[PDB]
């Protein structure tokens, strides 16, 4: 009920307002953190290890180094994948509260922070690919930047 707390949806542009600002800052924050210290000690969540494991259990297609590094927007935008991200959410709805907090994630791990080399995602999709890339060391090169 709009009279009570939560269920608060002002408009889609309001959703995209809070989303756009948090996403762009979250990206340059991640970048800054790695250029200082290696991504290994950086915990994405207090469930990061088991999020990685459930990602390779429910998606044994992704666990390949080449399927960990990069994705395209279109292969997420298929009905099958959208549903799969909802099933993937229903696993972590018990532990990851802010699954749809809004985050900027790069399409390819070894690609920079450019329009075509990045896509807009939720926190759940971010953590999934990010923890993966971190263990696989596909985002190692940020600690080697200047």
């Amino acid at each position: 009920m709009s009279t009570f707390n939560a269920e608060t949806a002002d408009n889609l542009e309001d959703i995209e307002k809070q989303f756009a600002v948090v996403a762009v800052e979250q990206a340059e924050t991640y970048w800054k953190l790695l250029t200082s210290v290696p991504g290994s000690k950086l915990r994405l969540t207090k469930f990061d290890d088991e999020i990685y494991e459930n990602f390779m259990e429910r998606f044994p297609e992704y666990k390949d180094v080449e399927r960990v590094k990069k994705f395209t927007e279109e292969e997420l935008k298929t009905k099958e994948a959208k549903e799969r991200w909802r099933k993937f959410f229903t696993i972590f709805e018990k532990k990851i509260e802010d699954y749809n907090f809004g985050t900027l994630l790069r399409t390819d791990a070894s690609a920079e922070y450019g329009q075509f080399t990045t896509c807009f995602v939720v926190r759940l999709q971010f953590y999934a690919f990010e923890i993966a890339r971190n263990k696989h060391g596909l985002n190692d090169w940020i600690v080697g930047q200047k």
